[PDB]
Order: C-alpha cells, then sequence, then structure tokens
C-alpha cells in the first residue's frame, strides 16, 4: 500500500541481487524495485527487483510491525538525498514533496531547508558534520588554519566533500571562499575519498558525521581518525521524512520512541554501527 | 544602555559573582548583571542588586555586542529559571522573552520544540542533549538500560532522577510517563547535590543536560563521575540565544555566531571553559 523510497549508503541501506533461481529476497533482507532507464536517451526504463538490508532497512521492519503497515520499497533514480535543482527537488526529497512516495528511509540528514517542504520524523541516528583525516594528521576542525588558510602549506592543503548533499550546503551557504576552494577537491563516493586519504592522495574528507564514524570504526588496519567539524550549527540527526502535514508522523514518531525506550534501538545500533577501532 | 538580555547562573556557562564594594566595578573577565530581589517572602517589593557576571556564554555575549556593536543591559531572571508553561503562563528566560521584557536570552538554554513556538532561536553554539551521569564503576548501557526500565528488579531499587521543570523533565514525561514518576521521588534540588548523592552513593544515576554533565565528569576531584549518553537521540539539539518571534535580530546573531565559528573564536572559548582533565 504504502510506496517508500530508500538510498542505498551501507551500513543504513545495503543494496544486493536477488536470486533467480528463487524469486525471493531472503534472510534479514526485503524486496526493493528500481527503475532503470533503457538507454541514456529516453526515460524509458522498467523496473528491476532487489534486496535491501541495513539498519534503517531494520527500522522500517520494526515499523511496518509495530504500526502494522504494508510497504513497497523502491529506490530513488533522479538524484540522490534532496537537493532544490533549477526550482526541483530531487532525490528522496522530491519524491516525497511530488507525492510519488508517503514515506523516505535512509541516511536522510535533517535539514531546515528540507524540513520547510516536508515533515520529519523524530531524530533517530545523531548526525552533523565530521572531518576525517590519515591517521597521523593533526586537525582540531574545520577552523584549524589548514582549513581557513590552505595556501600556507605546501603542498596546499587538499580538502573536500561530497557535493550536492547536506555537508555542501551547510558550506555553501555560510562560508564561501573555504566551498569555492573545496569544489576541486570534490569526491564523488565516500570510497574514493578514503582511498585517496589512505595513499596520500587527500589530506582531509568533510562528510556527515555518522558515516564518518562508521567508516572510521571497521576501517581495514584502523588507518582513519574522524574529529568534530565544530560546526555546531549543523549538529540534527537522520529522519523519517514524511508529506508536509502528514497524519503518520504522530504514529511513526511513537513507534520509534518505543524502539528507543525498549532497547531495540541500542540492539539495533551494535548491530549494524559498532566500530572497532580508535 | 538599550538592549535588554536576560541571563540565569549555571556555572560554567554564567558564573555570578558580587561586586567589590569599595569600587561598584566589575573588572577582570565579568560584565555588570543585575538581579531584582524582594525585600521579603510577602510581597513582590523589591530592589535591583547589582552583580558581576563571567563565563561562556558572558563570553559569547562579549564577543556579539563587539562584532554587532550594540550594547545592552544585562539582568538575572527571578521567577523560574530557563523556560516552563506554568499554568498556561511562561516563566524563567523563555517568559521574559515572550512578554517583551528582554530583547535576548543568553545562556544554557535548550532549543526545544516548545519553546520555538514563542521565540525565536540563533543557530546552535553548544551541542546539548540528555545524558546520564553514575559513579565511577557503575555499568549501564544508557537510558534503556533494564536498571531504568525495570528498577524495582534490584535491591535496593535503582534510584535515578533529574532536576525538576527543565528540558529533560519535559522529554522524559511527554514520552515514558512510568519513567517519569518513578524519577520525581528522586527530584534532585541542583546540580551538585545530586553529584554529592552519586560520590556518597546514596544515588545512582543522574539524568541531566549533556554539556553540564560532561563538563562536570571533565573537572571532578579525583575523576569520580562518568557521563554516558542517554540514546535519547529524539532529544539532541543545543544552546541557542532566544530571540522574541519574528525578530529581526536572529539573522545578524547568526552571522556572528557563524563567523565565530569560522575563524576559531569559538574553538578558543571552548578550550578555556569547556574541556577537561578526566575520561
Ligand atoms: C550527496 C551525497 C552525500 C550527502 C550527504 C551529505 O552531504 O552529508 C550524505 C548526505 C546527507 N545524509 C544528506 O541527507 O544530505
Ligand atoms: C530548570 C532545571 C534545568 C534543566 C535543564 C534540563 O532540562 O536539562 C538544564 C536545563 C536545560 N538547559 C533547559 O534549557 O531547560
Amino acid at each position: 500500500h504504502l510506496s517508500i523510497v530508500t538510498l542505498e549508503e551501507a551500513p543504513f541501506v545495503i543494496v544486493e541481487d536477488i536470486d533467480p533461481l528463487t524469486e525471493t529476497c531472503v534472510r534479514n533482507t526485503v524486496p526493493c524495485r528500481k527503475f532503470v532507464k533503457i538507454n541514456n536517451s529516453t526515460n524509458e526504463g522498467m523496473n528491476v527487483k532487489k534486496c535491501c538490508k541495513g539498519f534503517c532497512i531494520d527500522i522500517l521492519k520494526k515499523l511496518s510491525r509495530t504500526v502494522k503497515f504494508t510497504y513497497d520499497l523502491y529506490l530513488v533514480t533522479n538524484g540522490k538525498h534532496g537537493k532544490k535543482v533549477n526550482n526541483v527537488w530531487n532525490g528522496m526529497i522530491g519524491e516525497v514533496v511530488y507525492q510519488r512516495a508517503v514515506m523516505a528511509v535512509g541516511s536522510l540528514t535533517i535539514n531546515e531547508e528540507r524540513s520547510e517542504v516536508v515533515d520529519f520524523s523524530v531524530p533517530f541516528v545523531e548526525t552533523g558534520i565530521s572531518v576525517m583525516v590519515s591517521r597521523g594528521t593533526q586537525v582540531t576542525g574545520l577552523s584549524d588554519k589548514k582549513f581557513q588558510r590552505p595556501h600556507d602549506y605546501s603542498p596546499p592543503f587538499r580538502f573536500g566533500t561530497v557535493p550536492n548533499g547536506s555537508t555542501e550546503r551547510n558550506i555553501r551557504n555560510n562560508y564561501p571562499y573555504m566551498h569555492q576552494y573545496m569544489t576541486r577537491f570534490n569526491q564523488r563516493g565516500v570510497e574514493d575519498a578514503l582511498v585517496s586519504l589512505k595513499t596520500g592522495k587527500l589530506d582531509a574528507f568533510i562528510y556527515d558525521a555518522a558515516v564518518l564514524n562508521y567508516k572510521a570504526g571497521r576501517d581495514e588496519g584502523c588507518k582513519l581518525v574522524t574529529i568534530g567539524s565544530g560546526y555546531i550549527f549543523a549538529t540534527t540527526g537522520y529522519g523519517i521524512a514524511l508529506q508536509k502535514g502528514s497524519p503518520w508522523k504522530r504514529q511513526i514518531d511513537l513507534a520509534l520512541l518505543q524502539f528507543v525506550g525498549d532497547g531495540e534501538m541500542e540492539e539495533l545500533e551494535t548491530l549494524w554501527l559498532t566500530g572497532i577501532c580508535h
């Protein structure tokens, strides 16, 4: 009944293929589909069915047992989390804004531009802006002199983020020089940034706090250290996105508070999010 | 001289001391702040007494009125503390802004959704939430530990409480009625009282604001206290400068705070006032 959109980002949402011999998503996974175009000219395409698992998938399973709803999970195709591009929202935010999905689940950072057009769950994952450097690099945060005067260092201090998300907006809306310097170090994905950090091609990676803490926690060899931005103005959390004025915000929040109360949340946190390093 | 600003005493964010009587002056890192004290406990008759104010949020106020270039009149709230709707009327610092007795409210003021329906808030400059403090040695995973869920399963019953009428009590009473009703018998009148009961073994856990508990555990004489996050992620927020609803000054106050965070002035205040020595 309920159309729910998600986005793949480990460890919160992990996407794998279905076994063709089964027609089944098994173990801890649930069925999720994707509308994939036939080529790069039309929008013509068809659904391909996949399997989805992760921390927020397990939250969705708990939510639809407790609130007692059935759902059809699908993966966003136009954009990622959410950005206003040419005055139209893309990503998961757009799917809720334009009422193609009743809910959006995943590593969706609650911010203030987004909550002008969608209603939000209570935060269930603490997040913000964090800085990750190679183990050995010493930075106090985003206010360090390597981030404010990068040309004082040889080579110039190399740091960047993943564009079009919650982190870039917080930098672009408040510190224009920092943002303009960063875009030449735009990192396409989390995995690319960690490779350049450990190989010495990047000095610092600015990104979401929850993702960076998880990646540093179970990194092969414990080579990555994460420190808070110090941008306390950007502290927030992941939230389930609902349509503006949604009648389900009340019951979705009540179920999440139950999980936080009875320990289901902390037990989910030690299944997916705990780390080993530091 | 122009802007009336209300604050509330809570170390290390606001520390209140008396004026030197030979001078009538506030010197060093302190600024003049006044208090309206009643003459007795019968009428509302009273007079203003002048005091000196210092701390982390006082130093934020000094930077804001240098950068934005305003002069201010600092006074200490007398009816209530931070802010609560009592008999459908707001008291404390929130009430002073709601009823237009103060243009701004500065201090350990936690941003929540009930407060921001009647006042506007700066961007957060101190991240806070709900935290649990126990004696070093007590093992709790958070507020969802079964010592909190089922306190009567232990002998004696698990003794934990908070300070009433604040952000923490509202977050618990609005969502977990049994936990709140059990806590009120362990209501702590102040932070200092709760730390004494923890170190003497008369209280098992102290739920309170995260920033204050992290500071108190950081500078405890002997490092006797351990702080752990609530796990109540729904209650994560921060301290904010309270302004009247639709205030034209929220924009300029935010721009100055964002400048301090950008140029390192904030990190200089945080390691002068808030960093600790214990772990
Ligand atoms: C655009 C890919 C990465 C963007 C993210 C960021 O900018 O931090 C991670 C997203 C964040 N959780 C959000 O919801 O915008
Ligand atoms: C009135 C007792 C103080 C309780 C507080 C809390 O609830 O944690 C500390 C307050 C908090 N900073 C707020 O703004 O309410």
